[PDB]
């Protein structure tokens, strides 16, 4: 079934994760035809500034995420940044996320594959759609069974990303495709007004899921604030994508 | 508001080709009564890559052939001009005057189209940012245009490739009705050397995206036998596939419409 | 010999043209190994705003340019925008300039070629280097003998142009290559600090000439003000490009 | 200030290859005494497109082979790290620690390199704007780096293509010494499918442009027989051509130097 990955960008506190986890659990009950996956980063390892929020560490992170998986029975997903983090993270994360800048780091992908968990690779902003074929092959080589590719925009001049929707059907040839509705409209080094419109485009085109970051108070997010979707808007957007998908799916091309 | 479907052969290869496509468009206009159809065909391909490629049979012949289509089928007409002097004679048959993408900044061409009293449709240049169309519309309004359209047809993305930045649809809607060009947005500029390339397998999904995002119309070239087209062959849509494509966009538009953001 | 095209962007007045013409005449006398060509537009036919300066018309324009060619004996070049302007302009213009946005308009190129004059086509910001081969062929077909291709930047995301110096050697395969040092750093819809550095790059790479706009008081230019090179800086830059060329020319690749 | 020339085989295919290239670099360092040479070679290609491409013989072997080059020829050494833990052992031989382009934003890798006391050279990511390197340098300074380099190696320009925006040289010079990567800037990312492509015919002219604009050094990969390289073959420069290229950049640099803008 259709996949919806959502949660706060960073693990600002397990308190925050439980508040978002509650709303995602609720939505999960209201939309049984959808498989929800809770997402949150235990570390922002690639901030532009040394003076920005990174997180509370992997320890506190896996701890807080475990609390969500136990308290709400929601699947879990978080990103890793170096090979050694694959094993400890695999303890709670149902899906291991590979950062976009790291989509080509062979050992990170192999370490993720080895854990036996599912792997979701964010397509680098420098990568062409067809070049993801090799990414998938590395994961298969590493023993990966559940592989996802996430579209999150492509470099378009400076401090700007454009979403080439031709990548959805192209990447679908070798993996399940997820659309990152949040970071695809962010401006490197974002504009919330384009999140919903492009989400609609992604489902009209055809994808296996949507990646969507949410926060009680977006403007207060310690990371990616100008892109955080308000918690209260999640339901409406999900209902919207399901309806569009239902009608459009009739025309999705055969693999 | 009535959705707009602009369609037709890329070039006026012959009056016969036009009448053949016109008949089908007419048939579709009878079925899809909630759609406003506009028959399109260029009397001249004035910007081919090669001096050896097909251009057309002249403005006179073209206007004559177009008039025949309007008389025989009662369809609105649209064609593009390349120099100011063509605006007047073209306005005698064209309901919508189209401005080529490379020429979207040529002040006199725009002014010439605007003073005819006809509607004007400007193809957004591959070099233009979405927010830069605000001045294009201002020029037209200044020149007297009352019905203005802006057509999205892709943006330069590296060499011989175009990308469609769907953020442009809601941006351009701030000052004009927006049209999505389903065939040229997947075209590969001069990708074939003396001719341009194209990827027909992406035409349909990108069109679905366009209507899901929200636009006021779609523009699509069609031809009985695409591979025989004298121009844009790699992008021409098989005439028999037009009905299904249209039904699909109307369905996707209906279900997505309640979510279209207010400008 | 090496070509230097210079002058004010627009014909703000024949007075302005005579003041710049005097300095270019002087430079022409000081650098005999260089062929100078006076440039100025009788109309800015593609301004973004309807409320901006266009010019005084073709009449007043050809008039003022004729005054420069007679008073200083300097060759002339100006751009045309529609086919009918080729003939009247060919009366004074030694080189007919084709605007970048119009580099693919067949009739404009043919009308220019027919006049017998030399033709300089500005490479469209949407065009690939190799795609200029066809541009040249149209001109040859039209009877052109002296054909130039000018590099003026390529679309790089929004409101930004990047100069791909690989285009110089590629275009040199079928025509003489001129480098537009002024508009190559302008931001569509500019930064003067990059004009000189990239001019140096162009000659180090290898080109047949440089296109350079100048004005007594750049900030007062009615068009392209943020890019107009100060008249007083022309000499130093020319001397600089000649010295770099002299040393680098030893390594220019064979066609 | 002494111009920097960083050169060597792309990968440590074998200690033999290294000693063969090292001998030549050593010979050149004796001739071009006004140049500071740094021998380069990766102990591991950790970001190949295909899982089937050559990677190397391990960090231990690589560091061993590099140390041999430094001992036998007295040449400075530089190699790149891929994870934080590699910084320490690599710092035992490397005079300059290189940070891969895709990893230019990985805070811990940068911090790991900085605390070794060694010089740090960051390849500017193909996704990074020139002005965005200001924070990269700040991170390094924060982590204790006293000698920092920023290397220009091209920017994403459409798919499978890189363009060099020379405006970046004077921009990055505002906060660090700038190095121009003559071989990877003309590389075609994954242009060959399971491998990347490249256009060797542009290496030389772009290098001339780099020195004419103004930089503090050039980085160039070389190999006795480029077409036999186990990686970056389409871009490796023939070892015998190194001397002439270097002489040329020194000549162009000298004549252009009086015009370099002051930062
Ligand atoms: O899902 C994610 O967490 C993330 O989008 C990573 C993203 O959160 C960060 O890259 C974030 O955009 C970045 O750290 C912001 O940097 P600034 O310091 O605000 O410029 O995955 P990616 O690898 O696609 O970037
Ligand atoms: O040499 C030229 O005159 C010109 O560079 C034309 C150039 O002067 C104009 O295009 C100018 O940049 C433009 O009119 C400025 O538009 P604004 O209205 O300031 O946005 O030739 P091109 O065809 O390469 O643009
Ligand atoms: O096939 P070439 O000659 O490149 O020209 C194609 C164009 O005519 C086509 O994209 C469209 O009709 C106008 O640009
Ligand atoms: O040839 P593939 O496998 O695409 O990788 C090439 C890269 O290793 C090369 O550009 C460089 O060594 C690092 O990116």
């Amino acid at each position: 079934k259709f996949l919806v990955i959502a949660g706060p960008n960073a693990i600002e506190s397990e308190e925050l994760l439980l508040k978002v986890g509650e709303e995602i659990k609720r939505l999960s009950e209201k939309f049984k035809e959808v498989e929800f996956v809770f997402k949150s980063s235990f570390d922002k390892a690639n901030r532009s500034s040394i003076h920005s929020f990174r997180g509370h560490g992997l320890e506190y992170g896996v701890k807080a995420l475990r609390k969500v998986k136990e308290e709400f029975g929601l699947k879990i997903t978080t990103d890793i940044h170096e090979s050694w983090q694959a094993e400890p993270v695999a303890e709670v994360a149902d899906i291991i996320q590979i950062p976009a800048f790291l989509c080509r780091q062979t050992d990170l992908l192999l370490a993720a594959a080895k854990t036996g968990r599912a792997v979701n690779v964010k397509k680098g902003q420098f990568l062409a759609p067809w070049d993801t074929k090799n990414v998938v092959e590395k994961l298969k080589f590493g023993g990966a069974k559940e592989i996802y590719l996430t579209e999150r925009g492509t470099t378009f001049g400076y401090n700007n990303l454009v979403v080439d929707f031709r990548s959805l059907p192209i990447m679908k040839q070798w993996a399940k495709v997820i659309y990152d509705a949040t970071h695809s409209v962010q401006l490197p080094g974002g504009m919330r007004e384009f999140i919903f419109p492009l989400i609609r485009a992604a489902v009209a085109v055809g994808c296996d899921g949507v990646f969507m970051e949410t926060h009680p108070e977006p403007e207060k997010a310690l990371s990616d604030a100008p892109t955080a979707l308000p918690l209260s808007q999640l339901e409406g957007i999900i209902e919207a994508i399901l309806e569009i998908r239902e009608v459009a799916s009739k025309y999705y091309e055969t693999i």
